[PDB]
């Protein structure tokens, strides 16, 4: 149900859809960059809109 990257940027959600992650945490990704965003998940349970741009793959 997605692949996991970690964010390496500190983004917050300003609109609905997006999530709030920090510069070096682990996220999951679910959908591919239509316009820049994928639908990701965090280590809380929720899922948002995070870009790929500041996402790096992880070593599970």
């Amino acid at each position: 149900t997605g692949e996991e990257y970690i964010a390496v940027g500190d983004f917050t959600a300003q609109q609905v859809g997006d999530l709030t992650f920090k510069k070096g945490e682990i996220l999951l990704v679910i959908e591919k960059k239509p316009d820049g965003w994928w639908i990701a998940k965090d280590a809380k349970g929720n899922e948002g809109l995070v870009p790929r741009t500041y996402l790096e793959p992880y070593s599970e």
